[PDB]
């Protein structure tokens, strides 16, 4: 089985004054706290265990909003970040949390969306050995992971913003491991920065012949929120989408229901509270309409 | 084999007073012609041989910007609408075009996006018998033709634009159709409106056990042009994509480069003229990078 973890830290400073009200991860994408659509997005690779990690001060706050996750048929659980030591140490961290499990790790900030996004995390969360990331064409490689293939399409080498990229496909923030990744993890020690790289775990599934790196196609929507603008952007688009469709974007309720972890009464009472807005009203509706 | 026809006509003044100066379809969606997403809709799908039909005043406008498409493997042809009797009356307009093969129909001012799209459009274009539609659940189906499903998913009936729809399922603007497309249509009458209307043309298919419904998922993107709002809507939304990924959507030329319809030489000619804005470097870096 896998458990799951959301790396939701502190981005220090650089989105404040807007962040000293309440971390990044709290702020709304458009009509719903940002923390939604990574919990959403391990929800729909059929992750219900989940560990949040965010600061001591934010952990009551993400509490206050999630709870133990009962209510949405998951098990959520809690652990403080102290320092901003890489987001590698989630492991150490979550290392009884995870125990002799597989594993996922997303970041807390991270915005997927598009067609069979459900069968894409399948694919890869149905792998019980070595580790699955997705890499994605940017225009800005220099701020991500960045993998390089060969003319035959294998990925041949991983590094963390190179200053002179060797492609445009950056590694999402979406990532999936088996067993090994807690100890190969304990063998990192903090890079120039001063943290534990992802790159660094990723890289050592790759030199074992264990890493598998799926593209994430370009009919995908893989958007972040380090920036007021991107923020902004991103809220755009959720919104262009679901006044569109009359269709929601990481409605966790909704998601639970039809993994089937919660049943139809347990969403009309999810639903009761919030009958007055718009948000209860679209609860309301799933009890009743058949939406392919 | 499959031509392929795009309805960009008349929107009359209902978008006055951009439009006096041009075309709805002429109008950009950010940093292309409007046109240029249909267009690319029908080359995604495969199609090569395609009538436009547009007003007399806007076919020389149309001319000038896409030319017989020789330059991007394809044959465009054009043909005048002198009225706007509706747009089943494509078929007749474009009678001799048709002639004895398969078809498709687009709407100029639809907008598609989404991951394998490609694959979805080769599904319905591979049937050579019946007819095939897409139904996208929107907020307002009011607006649109909407298809009916019984408990087992099954279309059962098709109204165009009721104010008071069975489902929140539109009938998408791409459509196609086998040789019966043409004599179904002559048997049309104009509606109450007075107008040949498209949804009489896939009841009679329906009818006849030949319409087939594919369901457009909700991780497709599905947006139309009709009002200013929306048509910035849409801007933006192609822009956050395009400037998020390095890469564009409905570049007709890419399409044209990956369907193997012209060559890289070819291409090099195209972005030759081009050279000094960020398209013709975007046609020139295609020739050298890998892109999945
Ligand atoms: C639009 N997407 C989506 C989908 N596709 N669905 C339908 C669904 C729900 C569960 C398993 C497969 C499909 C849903 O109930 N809510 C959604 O937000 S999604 O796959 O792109 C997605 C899912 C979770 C988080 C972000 C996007
Ligand atoms: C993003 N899309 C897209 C894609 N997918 N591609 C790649 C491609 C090109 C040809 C056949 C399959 C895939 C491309 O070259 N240009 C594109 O705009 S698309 O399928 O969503 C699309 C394609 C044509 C018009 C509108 C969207
Ligand atoms: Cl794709
Ligand atoms: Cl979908």
């Amino acid at each position: 089985k896998r458990k799951g973890i959301i790396l939701a830290g502190g981005s220090g400073t650089r989105l404040h004054p807007a962040t000293l009200a309440i971390s990044k991860q709290l702020l709304p994408v458009y009509d719903k706290p940002m923390i939604y659509y990574p919990l959403s997005t391990l929800m729909l690779a059929g992750i219900r265990e989940i560990l949040i990690i965010s600061t001591p001060q934010d952990t009551p706050r993400f509490q206050q909003l999630l709870g133990d996750g009962s209510n949405w048929g998951l098990d959520l659980q809690y652990a403080v970040q102290p320092s901003p030591d890489g987001l590698a140490q989630a492991f150490l961290i979550g290392e009884s949390f995870i125990g002799n499990d597989l594993s996922a790790l997303v970041l807390g900030d991270n915005l997927y969306y598009g067609h069979d996004f459900h069968e894409l995390l399948g694919s890869a969360s149905q792998r019980q050995t070595g580790a699955s990331v997705f890499a994605y064409h940017v225009l800005d490689p220099e701020r991500y992971g960045v993998v390089e293939f060969d003319q035959g399409g294998k990925a041949i080498s991983l590094e963390e913003k190179p200053l002179e990229p060797k492609s445009n496909y950056a590694v999402t923030g979406l990532y999936f491991y088996d067993q090994q990744v807690v100890d190969i993890a304990r063998d990192l020690k903090p890079s120039p920065r001063g943290e534990l790289e992802i790159t660094d775990v990723n890289r050592a599934y790759l030199e074992r012949g264990q890493l598998s790196v799926e593209i994430m196609g370009r009919g995908y929507a893989w958007l972040d929120t380090g920036t007021h603008d991107s923020l902004l952007e991103a809220g755009q688009f959720i919104a262009t989408l679901e006044n569109r469709q009359g269709l929601k974007v990481a409605c966790p309720e909704e998601i639970a229901y039809r993994q089937k972890w919660i049943d139809a009464a347990q969403l009309e009472k999810l639903a009761a509270p919030l009958a007055k807005n718009g948000y209860g009203q679209y609860l309301k509706r799933l009890l009743t309409e058949t939406v392919y």
